[PDB]
């Protein structure tokens, strides 16, 4: 816990550090998700170049890091089953135990603030074992952000692609949740991959199609640590390249039907797919939730239907 001397420490003529951490909170029951918001203390754009994860080594399973301007609550902490963000929740870091997180190339930072920039960080910290708390404890982990207001040469984003009208029926043995955009903006490049799923799904696979050819950006097992995993060779998307993902779902286990929704006993089939672009042509986040191509899901490399 910080104390008298506040969340933001000054690291030059224009650099701080931002401290964003919980105020002293005690979880109550098994698996609990706490959130709380940092309006920024600037309102000129700022670049987030760095972040440092300041989480105890014992209590802590995951870490997540929003920017958005319509946080869910004003409360000093609140149960993040109210939601994270009213608008749209704009990831920036992530953070897991058995997966350490990889850091952002120089050079590269994320576009806060300013007339379009997010207004506000949310923080998201998933306490598992509530028994690492003999006592009240009282636990203040959070995450510490590097904050430049200099100009970045390349400015970092978020291509999140998602689906929306995926139905799972109970007990089906597979149900593919496939989704598909074609790519109209200046060239990206992919160095991280983060997947999201709930408990039904199975493997995340994230692919690159130019001219018929499928290019891998992230293949990964959803039930493991979800974080931001960095890609192999770094991959460029470009005008007219179509961006593919399939989540492998199974219904075992289920009475009902599961849909996509905010529950646990919901799904979700996320793909965030951390890029870069040169800062004039860059744009901070894109988004996908059609699947245009469906056709084109029949050459799919058949690695991303096994485990
Ligand atoms: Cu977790
Ligand atoms: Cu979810
Ligand atoms: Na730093
Ligand atoms: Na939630
Ligand atoms: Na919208
Ligand atoms: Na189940
Ligand atoms: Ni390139």
């Amino acid at each position: 816990c910080l104390g008298t001397i506040g969340p933001v420490t000054p690291l030059d003529a224009s650099d701080f550090a931002l401290d964003i951490r919980m105020p002293g909170v005690t979880p109550k029951e098994s698996d609990t998700y706490f959130c709380m918001s940092m309006r920024l203390p600037v309102d000129e754009e700022a670049f987030v170049i760095d972040f440092k994860p300041r989480a105890s080594m014992d209590t802590v399973h995951h870490m997540l890091l929003f920017g958005c301007n319509m946080p869910s609550s004003t409360g000093s902490y609140w149960f993040c089953d109210e939601g994270t963000c009213t608008d749209k929740a704009n990831i920036l870091y992530a953070w897991a135990r058995n997966a350490p997180p990889t850091r952002l190339p120089k050079g590269v930072g994320f576009r806060v603030g300013g007339e379009t920039g997010s207004k506000y960080f949310v923080l998201q910290v998933h306490y598992g074992d509530i028994s690492a708390f003999r006592d009240n404890h009282k636990d203040c982990s959070g995450v510490s952000v590097h904050l430049t207001r200099v100009p970045q040469p390349l400015i970092a984003g978020m291509y999140l692609m998602m689906s929306v009208d995926t139905v799972i029926p109970p007990g089906e043995k597979v149900v593919n949740a496939d989704i598909s955009c074609q790519y109209k903006m200046y060239p990206m490049h992919v160095f991280a991959y983060r997947v999201h799923t709930h408990h039904l799904g199975k493997v995340v696979s994230g692919y690159r199609v130019r001219n018929g050819q499928w290019t891998l950006i992230g293949r990964q097992n959803p039930q493991l640590p979800q974080a931001f995993y960095p890609v192999e060779h770094p991959v460029d998307v470009t005008f007219g390249d179509i961006l593919a993902a399939r989540c492998v779902f199974t219904g075992e286990g289920r009475t009902e039907a599961t849909h996509i929704g905010g529950t646990s006993s919901d799904e979700m089939c996320n793909l965030y797919i951390m890029y870069y672009m040169e800062a004039k042509y860059a744009l901070s986040f894109m988004t996908c939730t059609k699947n245009v191509a469906p056709d084109m899901f029949r050459t799919i490399p058949a690695e991303a239907n096994i485990p």
